[PDB]
């Protein structure tokens, strides 16, 4: 079991030959590429390099794959030294990876000569000035749609029609207050104008995404176009249900699920998220914490249901009791554990500001305990943006 | 900036949901969404006045949502502040 | 443990001096010491019902001081614990 000496700029190391010939394509490993650097005089291979890596090196051999980085050793210093070494792809990849490194995609257009032109300024902003213009345009049309929908629930808008005082129930006006505008091919409402001209190109958005991009099978996966689907859904989902519905009974009940697409338009918000960094990063960082999101959530439960339980048998003996029921309670607690405590709800007796001033203060633990967690994911993911 | 852009999200989102859960009660506390603006950051701050509240079950989910979720939005961003500082 | 302790001489010793502070005035919300222990633990933990508030200067300059002293007191013990956990 001949022996090898490899001198790191002074540092000396040995070992076994068979424990560098176990793996032949590395530089050591390798009789024809170490060559150069032997040292006939002394009997040992002389490198003129970092010192504080060649144990990790050394030791990848010994262990029989295991490449750690030495933690007094900098990312850079000790990559370069696995690529001087010529340890290989893999070694590299599984080093990376441990390392909290994992990237790899890029979907280029199908080489289109238009294909690739139209995605380009469509995903890419910083492809050229134009690229640019219509990303700036989609932050406007987004801000313009929220502020729109916001200003149809305005009093001095809404509360001027043709049953303002009281009078009357006319049909076009009780679906004009349902949904927020008013849909006719008059296009009188301005509201209606608005919110349809913001719809026609969060549509043209979509459909330009949908036909540029190079695959259409890894396109509903994308939340980002999730996103922009969701963002037109209701619009539609809205004309089909008016036109399918034009009477006074007929609207009256379909009037809860055209209310529930009402609501769900403010999902458009999240239109921004394409062109926010940081609203990017938010999303990783839950999507990373579910684990904790969930525990919070669920230790508040078991919270609320604890301390909800015990007002309300604690104030059920008086004239004057604020909780009807451990149910209604629910709403007392989550406000006293977050520490909200509007005051719309509170306890009048002993045993019920006992039982509060417990709340409170397992409330602060309870949301104490998993936020941090969440903080640090977030933490994590936003420098290593940064 | 990020603090007062999520901060904003919120705001709006809760707002939107609160004002329409309350919508049909003649005892509602929201006139209008920009209106509830004012209810929404003083629940996710967790102030908590006690002006404008919610009466309805719809209204109480969000509220509760939303104070949960003010929690772990000014929580994100405030640290790297509170090191800078220190 | 130290969290109940500490909270338990805050809560004294703020409901002492408000309770004083509020005790020569007709409307005066604190109707003895003890009574005040709820206005006290509502305030450093800053849930702030609305419920019991001084209304004399001396009894605001009391209630400014006790809200800090509660997020100054429960901030103390409170990261061990978070530690432990995590
Ligand atoms: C509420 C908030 C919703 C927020 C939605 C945010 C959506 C964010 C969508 C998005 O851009 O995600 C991409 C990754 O996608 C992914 O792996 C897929 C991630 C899906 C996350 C889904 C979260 C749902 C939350 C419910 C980013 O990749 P990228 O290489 O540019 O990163 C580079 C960076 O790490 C700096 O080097
Ligand atoms: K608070
Ligand atoms: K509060
Ligand atoms: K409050
Ligand atoms: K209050």
């Amino acid at each position: 079991s001949e022996r090898v000496v490899i001198n790191i700029s002074g540092l000396r190391f040995e070992t076994q030959l068979k424990t560098l010939a176990q793996f032949p394509e590395t530089l050591l490993g390798d009789p024809k590429k170490r060559m150069r650097y032997f040292d006939p005089l002394r009997n040992e291979y002389f490198f003129d390099r970092n010192r504080p890596s060649f144990d990790a090196i050394l030791y990848y051999y010994q262990s029989g794959g295991r490449l750690r980085r030495p933690v007094n050793v900098p990312l850079d210093i000790f990559s370069e030294e696995i690529r001087f070494y010529e340890l290989g792809e893999e070694a590299m990849e599984m080093f990376r990876e441990d390392e909290g490194y994992i990237k790899e995609e890029e979907r280029p257009l199908p080489e289109n000569e238009f294909q690739r032109q139209v995605w380009l300024l469509f995903e890419y902003p910083e492809s050229s000035g134009p690229a640019r213009i219509i990303a700036i345009v989609s932050v406007m049309v987004i801000l313009i749609s929220i502020v729109s929908f916001c200003l149809e629930t305005l009093p001095i808008f809404r509360d001027e029609n043709e049953d303002m005082h009281g009078g009357g129930v006319t049909f076009h006006t009780y679906s004009q207050s349902t949904i927020g505008y008013q849909q006719s091919t008059s296009f009188t409402d301005p509201f209606f104008i608005v919110e349809t001209l913001c719809i026609i190109w969060f549509s043209f958005e979509f459909l330009v995404r949908f036909f540029a991009c190079p695959s259409k099978a890894g396109f509903f996966t994308n939340i980002m176009n999730i996103i922009d689907i969701v963002a037109i859904i209701p619009y539609y989902v809205t004309i089909f249900l008016t036109e399918s519905n034009k009477s006074v009974l007929q609207f009256q009940n379909v009037r809860r699920v055209v209310q529930i697409f009402r609501i769900m338009r403010i999902l458009r918000i999240f239109k921004l998220s394409r062109h926010s960094k940081g609203l990017q990063i938010l999303g990783q960082t839950l999507k990373a914490s579910m684990r904790e999101l969930g525990l919070l959530i669920f230790f508040l439960f078991i919270g609320v249901i604890l301390f909800s339980s015990a007002v309300y048998f604690a104030e059920a003996d008086e004239r004057d009791s604020q909780f009807p029921s451990i149910p209604d309670a629910f709403w007392w607690a989550v406000v006293s554990m977050t520490t909200v405590g509007y005051g719309d709800m509170v306890p009048t007796t002993i045993g019920g500001k006992i039982v509060g001033s417990l709340c409170a203060i397992a409330g602060v633990l309870t949301i104490a305990l998993p936020v941090p967690v969440i903080v640090s994911n977030f933490n994590y993911f936003y420098h290593r943006e940064t």
